């Protein structure tokens, strides 16, 4: 439990941008990346349990956090290469070495695994939960939000997203299981209080989502970093969720294949640190020291 942000945002220029991030301690990092539509903040009480265990790090993802906005912005800003073109140049330039243990959801984990499958030398662990673990279909996709998410990626996104805020006022919220408290809601809001393109980061994300062959470009890379996965030696640590959301049907089955991988089930649906962030956390920090004795 805690509202309170964990350490303090330091910034760094990046392709004329400036972007925020969290950067606390000393050794080999221990990187966290959220997803839409959050920030360093979900990481806020998981990090703790880390403590003295790494260089603990939450990078906030181009127009989000503390991040810049990039401007102009419209339709085609924010799409999942523009993304990794920042994050990738975000993560050069924080000296992060060779033994990197990740610690993914959501779109992190589409941008820590296809870091990962581009770095693989320098992946000591892959700790994920809620993921887009592979391409998908609109049948493995969670139906209560189904229509919904077929909307953002229709001309009725703009006025549901970039009019409304409804992935951080509707999607957030109902995919938690606890009530969250008017601090945690601000916030997660206060990247995107302004109406129109300051949320465009929150639409373009579910434009990008690697369903039904859409995009292709996405999906390739996907398909790319599921195959590598799924037959990676790397240490994992999968934290599945109940009754989880994303990471569910098909794409759990797939991720139950995947070589060298502890499993352990928390509450939670899609945002699950807000549910369970100690039983997280605990065992985030016990993956992290069976990977570095001492
Ligand atoms: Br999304
Ligand atoms: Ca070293
Ligand atoms: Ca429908
Ligand atoms: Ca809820």
């Amino acid at each position: 439990l805690g509202a309170k942000p964990f350490g303090e945002k330091k910034f760094i220029e990046i392709k004329g941008r400036r972007m925020a991030y969290i950067d606390e301690g000393t050794g080999d990092p221990i990187l966290f990346q959220h997803g839409n539509p959050t920030s360093s903040y979900l990481w806020r009480n998981i990090m703790p349990h880390c403590a003295g265990l790494g260089r603990l790090i939450a990078c906030d993802l181009i127009g989000m956090g503390d991040s810049d906005k990039l401007d102009p912005s419209g339709p085609e800003r924010y799409a999942y290469a523009e993304h990794r073109d920042y994050l990738d140049a975000l993560w050069e330039a924080l000296d992060l070495g060779d033994r990197v243990v990740l610690v993914v959801h959501d779109w992190g984990s589409a941008l820590g695994f296809d870091w990962a499958r581009r770095h693989r030398e320098r992946v000591q662990g892959i700790a994920y939960m809620e993921a887009i673990a592979m391409p998908i279909e609109w049948a493995d996709f969670p139906e209560q939000d189904r229509d919904l998410f077929q909307a953002f990626r229709s001309q009725a996104g703009e006025e549901l997203v970039l009019q409304d805020n409804v992935f951080v006022e509707q999607v957030l919220p109902g995919l938690i299981l606890r009530p969250l408290s008017e601090a945690e809601m601000a916030a997660y809001r206060e990247p995107f209080l302004a109406a129109g393109e300051a949320r465009r980061p929150t639409l373009s994300w579910p434009r990008q989502i690697p369903i039904a062959g859409t995009p292709a470009d996405v999906v390739a890379i996907a398909r790319d970093y599921a195959g590598w996965l799924s037959e990676s030696p790397i240490p994992k640590l999968f934290i599945n969720a109940e009754p989880g959301a994303l990471t569910t049907g098909r794409m759990r089955d797939f991720c139950r294949t995947w070589p060298n991988q502890t499993e352990i089930t928390v509450a939670g649906a899609h945002f699950i640190q807000e549910d369970s962030p100690d039983e997280i956390g605990a065992a985030i920090a016990a993956f992290v020291r069976r990977l570095r004795p001492a």
